[PDB]
């Protein structure tokens, strides 16, 4: 048993707050915001050795990242940003930092009760997305 055991599984989006405003702050254009905001993604987390895989499957866009904690990787986000990402575990929270064009956003993922809570921060704007087991 290891580092991310309580994250592993298939999760379904059950609530969202402020996501449109977060996407605006990131620089996502109107049409992409509208379609991405409608999505109800399933997020699938798995671990094999030191490699963590996070897949996001939705009607908008299927994405997949695999990574080792602390080790930078290149990521193409669902809104088509080309970013440099680093994911670490900080006090039991997965902290995912994306850097591009001189900008930075942080996505935190944590277990709280039977939920997986995702907090997306770009400058002063936070969006909270709550997932439950599928
Ligand atoms: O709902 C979101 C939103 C973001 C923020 N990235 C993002 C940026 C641009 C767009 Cl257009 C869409 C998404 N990251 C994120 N990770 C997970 C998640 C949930 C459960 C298990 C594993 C991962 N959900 N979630």
């Amino acid at each position: 048993s290891h580092m991310c055991d309580a994250f592993v599984g298939t999760w379904k989006l059950v609530s969202s707050e402020n996501f449109d405003d977060y996407m605006k702050e990131v620089g996502v254009g109107f049409a992409t915001r509208k379609v991405a905001g409608m999505a109800k993604p399933n997020m699938i987390i798995s671990v094999n050795g030191d490699v963590i895989t996070i897949k996001s499957e939705s009607t908008f866009k299927n994405t997949e990242i695999s990574f080792i904690l602390g080790q930078e990787f290149d990521e193409v986000t669902a809104d088509d940003r080309k970013v440099k990402s680093t994911i670490t575990l900080d006090g039991g929270v997965l902290v995912h930092v994306q850097k591009w064009d001189g900008k930075s956003t942080t996505i935190k993922r944590k277990r709280e009760d039977d939920k997986l809570v995702v907090e997306c921060v770009m400058k002063g704007v936070t969006s909270t997305r709550v997932y439950e087991r599928a």
